[PDB]
């Protein structure tokens, strides 16, 4: 049995990224996998890191420390609803899939804040669990990436350069970071320009990719894999 | 007449990166250039892209496109008008300074929807008109940054890797893309391990590079750059 939380950042359920996002509910459900999606636009998820992440009254309302409230509110059961019921479906899952589009060589705002605000200090990682110890570990991570720019462009000395170094903050920053390990990216590159048959060739690939995706195994998620 | 806009990110004035943005105020003012700071956080800066960002009838309302919807309405003059107001700011700076803590090893969530909703293409770039020809070209950026792990932690060798690698998506893909020269990264490493007195350095630090800031030239934005040979 397994569990995969979709975290799924795009406004138009008619997208290639929505697209991506029901191929992997469609082919993980006739697996017989548990799954669930965190559609963040439809959820209007907030993503400011802000002092009402908190219930009851703050532990130090003087001066507002956000990672050590947080902190202190994940071990007080504490912190609001909605980042908790974030963490619940991260603690079921066995993989979680990031679907979105590339926004500033990094994700949308509103999944960077699902980031900032889901994974704190207590439930994602502690002193010492991080990286290979994160407290996260066990899990499989995998994003699901969507570009503007075509891979050419994506490489060592094109114009945006390898898309293996926008991808180190995300991979290593922040999902190494919190124990995850990390399944290779999947990179579906520049569909608004692509055919519709390539479009759907893009589909294909990931559909297919999915039938055997309890079998991979992670990256080395390193600076040498991102940069060497 | 120098103009500046702080683009400023945290909770907490008394904060570390409230101290940084202030000392920035107070130099640059003193200098008697002109200054602004959006304090995002203050200004329940709206961070998600979404279709309330346009005001007007959409190209195709069946099919929502942010980048398509932003793009139009940017050259209807239908954007939000959160937006616009940022836009005007930006458009009047000579230099644009960030502050703000390191989130994930790039900007807080707020500050990131600040980018993804303001660097509209027409406004920042158009297509053509990207990287050296990016419509931002003759202004300058800098990344004032803070960070949780220690310089050592961010080198080459160790846990983190180089500080240079996280900076990638932040100077290239978005400001590089705008057209913006880059000026050197102020990268203020674990103030809360630092000693009052080390912090007070830090803080130092950037009020006296800020004093000779328009001497500085940018960096080469570049691969080699952020990643070496
Ligand atoms: C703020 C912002 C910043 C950006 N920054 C970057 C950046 O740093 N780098 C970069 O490279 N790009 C960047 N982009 C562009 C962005 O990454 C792309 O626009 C995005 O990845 C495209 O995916 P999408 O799902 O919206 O495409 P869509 O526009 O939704 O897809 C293209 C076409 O595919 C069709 N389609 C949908 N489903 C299928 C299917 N099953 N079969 C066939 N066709 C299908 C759609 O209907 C549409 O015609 C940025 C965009 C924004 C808005
Ligand atoms: C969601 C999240 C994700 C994070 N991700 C990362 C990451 O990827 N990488 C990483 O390295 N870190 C990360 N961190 C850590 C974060 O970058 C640091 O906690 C932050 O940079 C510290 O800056 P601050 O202004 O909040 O410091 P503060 O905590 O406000 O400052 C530290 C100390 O300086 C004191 N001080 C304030 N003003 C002065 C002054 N003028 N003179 C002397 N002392 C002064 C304050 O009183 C305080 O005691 C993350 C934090 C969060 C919450
Ligand atoms: O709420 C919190 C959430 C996250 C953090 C993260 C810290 C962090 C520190 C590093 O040195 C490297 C890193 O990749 C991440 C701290 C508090
Ligand atoms: O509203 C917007 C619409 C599109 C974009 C695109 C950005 C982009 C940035 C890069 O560094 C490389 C690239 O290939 C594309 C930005 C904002
Ligand atoms: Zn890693
Ligand atoms: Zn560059």
């Amino acid at each position: 049995g397994k569990k995969v939380l979709i975290v799924y950042a795009h406004q138009e359920p008619k997208s290639f990224n929505g697209s991506l996002k029901n191929v992997a509910v469609d082919e993980l459900s006739r697996q017989g996998c548990t799954v669930t999606v965190s559609d963040l636009y439809a959820m209007n998820f907030e993503p400011r890191a802000t002092d009402k992440d908190i219930t009851g009254t703050l532990s130090n309302p003087e001066v507002f420390n956000y990672g050590v409230e947080t902190h202190e509110a994940y071990k007080q059961r504490s912190l609001a609803s909605d980042i908790t019921d974030e963490q619940k479906k991260v603690r079921e899952a066995d993989l979680v899939i990031f679907q979105f589009p590339l926004y500033w060589f990094s994700v949308p705002a509103i999944l960077k804040g699902w980031m900032d605000r889901v994974l704190c200090q207590g439930f994602a990682f502690d002193i010492p669990g991080f990286y290979d110890s994160g407290l996260l570990q066990g899990k499989l991570a995998l994003l699901s990436v969507t570009t503007g720019g075509t891979a050419e462009m994506y490489t060592k000395t094109g114009v945006n350069g390898d898309s293996r170094y926008f991808l180190w903050p995300l991979q290593h920053g922040t999902l190494h970071f919190c124990g995850f390990k990390v399944l290779a990216p999947q990179i579906s590159f520049a569909p608004e320009i692509a055919s519709e048959e390539e479009r759907k060739g893009m589909v294909a690939a990931w559909s297919q990719r999915l039938q055997t995706i309890w079998k991979e195994e992670p990256i080395p998620c390193t600076a040498h894999w991102h940069f060497g």
